[PDB]
């Protein structure tokens, strides 16, 4: 199980990086140069690197010492072979950011985060991403008298039109991820789903330059169903991006390791991205846990790539057994994937045996067979 | 606090109708008649009652019998002045449901259950229903193996555009309303959020046919702000109909009266409801607990329109206060309401007192002063 | 992996039998006799089974009919070798049980599920049972006027203490087991976790004759770690019996087979049982899905001890390794092992190593390598 | 609603001097001396504060600059008449305590964490401090191979007998009270919940010495019902000290003002408090949201004392309607508090009408009349 760049791992760099500071302590490990972060990745077999723009040029640098860290980075990323193919903007660290970035009751404050996102477009732009990713963690409230909703939507709305605005303008191609959360740092989020975010990118202006960035953890801190959501994105066409990880349960975002968590879930994850043939980066926004010195770090980093590969050989042999595709046909699952009425609506009201003639008590007799199939599909998860 | 018709106060006749049957436990209550249910609740002051098709025909009534309970119930409605303003289907109660109604594996109980709502549109547009509601209750798995989600979505989609093929073919005047719930009875239910079911309509052959019908518990149920998603559900256009109840966080579906639960979230709500001058029912979907003789059942259907009718009260003197007013502005919520850059993206490119000019920390140090804002909410609530 | 009655597995009644009615639905099943289950179970190699009352003997037979069914089952328990570790009483079925048993407001209640209780406790002692289970499910409440908690804390200590009065008046040799659960099918249910049971029994007049009966998806309804809750049940001495399935996360009590819901819970579980010792039965309270047919019922019934002999197998490997071994000195798990002080209070205060001259820096710069070592529990859960 | 002295109102310094830093975000607001806070407290009406020893004496102050800060803070609370009754360690910030400090694994860092609280004790009483609290917030897991919970509950209680032997040893006059929390910052904290925590004390060698110090927030982070485990706590009498908040369901601390979040379990903690006849502390562990300035840093704390005001008449009001009371008599509460079998055993087996003559089908039909009872606790919270 060792990566290849083929398998286009890629890690933000403000994971490795993390600090460990969290609501109770202080850091417990220094920061990280981001030259020897691509390095050490490099090594450890991943394929590139992400940033928001102030994990790479500390906030309130000079012209003269934005152009120096960005030439020392970019002389890492030849060195290595490392790519960059997404980026993102900080809009939620500084304390002028506290009500939002794009959704701030001030006006001049929206203003100065539309003007920020688009001076790390251009540099998205230079070091080659293909997606932009747009995190709102402050956008929401929590109170509920402190935010009109469709308000705060109709300034979404504008700031995102504004952002698509501009790339057309300008010729680039790339195209935009929203990342939904449901809560944390605001009590609550707005868009805080899957759902929430593709019902949104309907009302652009533009909206086939708008997919979404699901993160594991995130769907899972609402107790829903993550490949579920995910399937819902494939199938609408807006699966642009998509952030890897773990979390138990409804809680605070924990950001564990790709694998940890919720295994069973990461299993049937894997098998769909697998199976639709999901060609994007697998990209992990997570934390090693500040119980862990940087050899720790890169044991974490690297077992998030691990935890992929192994289920990614184990859902291939569920879905090559034979026995398993027998399994399959026994729950119907052929059935499900055949058009309902593909004959018409006038056939289908003439079809007494679509009524009249149907024998509703011998079809709720036949069983579903779902617990034999759940059982191959542990047996496979594990190896039996 | 009485109620008047013109509040449009209405009930499933499910919900004062519920026996008390739950997971561990037998009834509590016998059945209630269809006709006792519209009495009594007409005499409470509600305006109109909602119906399952077997609410009101018992399963498997042939055509004599069908048409013998419609002309009761009727009769019921013409001596009452009571309105049937919604109607909705029973796909999740019969076996022949186990997997589902519109995303069965089976292909035959797919068709099975399109012809079994079709004819409950009919019947609904003879009472003069103006929405019929879908709740998938069924459409979900316990495991992973068991439902390919893209298909089902398939089957789905293909579902409601065949319903909006014969509403179109007949000339109904009726509109459908998408009720989502995250969970139970299936272990994850297809569309789980208002924001799934937006994003889904979006993907139908007409999608100005179809809404939502968000459920308070419902989205309480994922820990979701529920007055969030109406307003989302409003600034897109899609609230056709609102279910009422409370809910104590994410749990089993309490289905308790309207204003137990969740308080707070219900006095945001009316606030909502009443400022964006929504015009359908106020539904309550609710049971009232099986502890209850019918005497507590009367009484619990009367304190949902009591607390529906008190919370109105003090919405709108907190919003009528001038003090509330002044707080907004001091919030800046009427700058919320004010374009970001109505100039354009070339003067906002241009603007420097939007970027190289803004001073970030005179912005970062102005408080919010929400606290304030929402103790005034809480002394608007509590009458203090 | 086949199951010996060495391995202790058994199951309730009411398990394999559940007839798949829920809030939403009727039965997809027809019901079990008690013979056959016993039959088929120790075909698949069970040790054993449990009951309520109500599950052996109709609500409401006369003597005669009484002693025929325990006859019949006693019968089915001689031809298969078959043991019945644990009995248990259904105080929650009933309408007469609506606001509780042992703590319902009404007293003739309370005397009435005493006595129905003491009845059965005599039948359990004839079929050899070692452990009396009791599961509270109506105790408790929906709103808070309803139930003084203080009372009803005296009624519930007063009950047991009775129970425990009486099963030492007949010179019994049984213990008792209390099954915590959060919720469902009452809002909030008493003693919801391990910890408020564990605290309770410590009141009682003879706690030695009280232990717990904690359940996987219940402390998982409360998103609690349940291997932590059985560890706190150890080392007080208390774990009397345990109920296995498994549940995904804070939702509606979904009773799914062993193994499903939180995977790498159940190996953490397994670990625990395993090393400490456990050797009470394996018992599992769990439902096969209404989707199923009587054969997906046994094959979910099979998967139960399949799962459970695969995670003790890997759990033994884990724990076997060497370099776990090693990985475990590396997190200085055998220093947890090792007495804080056992030199003594007043060594510790002159104990200048121990704050004046302790170097905190270099304390807290010592990585944890516990990323390290649960990457090794994975390749081992997963046999990597 | 104006705070008297004698309402006992309590502040953490760490509550209103919490500078806005979140795991996302960098502080918002500058610190404050303890002598500010204790000045602006005094004028709101509050009683007295508490202190962490970090809040009070910067992490490694010479025995010059701690004297010197003592004295100072002091000073102030002789010029305001504030008392001190309750303070606490901080055993969680420093890098050192990043995997516990009663039970991580290295043993010097245990031993360390000892002798910092035991310094911190002395100081307490100087202050005239009468509960030392306890709050683990680092004992606990990210992963289940990092913490043998059996071993780690061994040198907890070690930890808890040592430093009652020591203020035994000293005859100081100070009580011990447990702080549960189920999560944050470690991903499951061990003594999760009220009855966690309860138990263990009954495994102390002095348990006498031991309470609990339950946070409003904290039981509602497990989905646990709050006024439920403080009447366990009251039965119990080991209710030494309570933590007042809100918090808006299963999610991330939120730390919200007193009476936000779940306002209607606010309303029954303060009926079940005042009934009981509750005469510690009212103290408030809260966090004024980091979009607040210092004045609405000072209006949030106003917040806490003027909800618990309301509730407490509405409360009064509640107990004190005649109609109430009937309502009560009606729902049996009566009935809950009187013993079910005070004539013993033996009568209660030969007590027919317990049994053989028992109308259960008389007793099930019964209505509760919990409905009615819940909408006038509804009517007086709202002043209805
Ligand atoms: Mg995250
Ligand atoms: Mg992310
Ligand atoms: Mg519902
Ligand atoms: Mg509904
Ligand atoms: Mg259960
Ligand atoms: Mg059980
Ligand atoms: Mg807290
Ligand atoms: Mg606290």
């Amino acid at each position: 199980y060792q990566p290849t760049p083929e398998d286009r791992f890629t890690f933000g760099l403000w994971t490795v990086g993390w600090q460990g500071r969290d609501p109770f302590g202080d850091a417990t490990r220094r920061a990280l140069d981001p030259v020897e972060s691509v390095r050490r990745l490099a090594e450890l077999g991943a394929h590139g690197v992400t940033f928001h723009d102030d994990d790479l040029i500390p906030f309130g640098s000079s012209d003269s010492e934005r152009e120096e860290h960005v030439k020392r980075f970019r002389q890492a990323l030849d060195d290595t072979g490392m790519k960059v193919p997404m980026a993102t903007t900080n809009l939620f660290t500084h304390p002028v950011f506290k009500d939002g970035g794009f959704t701030a009751n001030d006006r001049d404050v929206r203003r100065y985060a539309l003007r920020k996102t688009i001076r790390n477009i251009d540099l998205a732009v230079e070091l080659g991403a293909e997606t932009y990713v747009a995190w709102g963690g402050r956008e929401g409230a929590e109170s509920g008298g402190a935010k009109d909703v469709r308000d705060a939507l109709d300034r979404m709305k504008e700031a995102f039109d504004l952002l698509g605005e501009y790339v057309t303008s300008q010729g680039y191609d790339i195209r935009f991820a929203i990342e939904p959360k449901p809560n944390e740092p605001r009590g609550d989020i707005l868009l805080p789903t899957v759902g929430h975010a593709l019902a949104f990118i309907e009302r652009l202006e533009r909206p086939e330059l708008y997919g979404v960035n699901p993160e594991v953890g995130h769907e899972q801190m609402a107790g829903l169903n993550f490949p579920h959501g995910i399937a819902q994105a494939l199938w609408a066409g807006k699966l642009f991006h998509i952030d890897l990880n773990g979390q138990n349960g409804i809680k605070y975002d924990q950001d564990l390791r790709f694998g940890a968590g919720d295994l069973r879930a990461a299993f049937w994850l894997v098998d769909l991205l697998e199976s639709a043939g999901y060609s994007g980066p697998r990209h992990f926004d997570f934390k090693p846990p500040r119980t862990e010195d940087f050899d720790g770090v890169w044991a974490s980093a690297a077992g998030c790539m691990r935890n992929y590969l192994i289920l990614k050989e184990r859902a291939a042999a569920f879905r090559a057994d034979p026995e398993v595709q027998e399994a399959l046909r026994a729950s119907r699952l052929d059935e499900l994937a055949r058009p309902t009425a593909a004959d018409g609506l006038q056939a289908l009201l003439d079809d007494r045996s679509a009524f009249e003639e149907f024998d509703v008590d011998a079809a709720a007799a036949r069983g579903m067979a779902f617990e034999r199939l759940d059982q191959l599909a542990m047996d496979h998860l594990l190896g039996a």
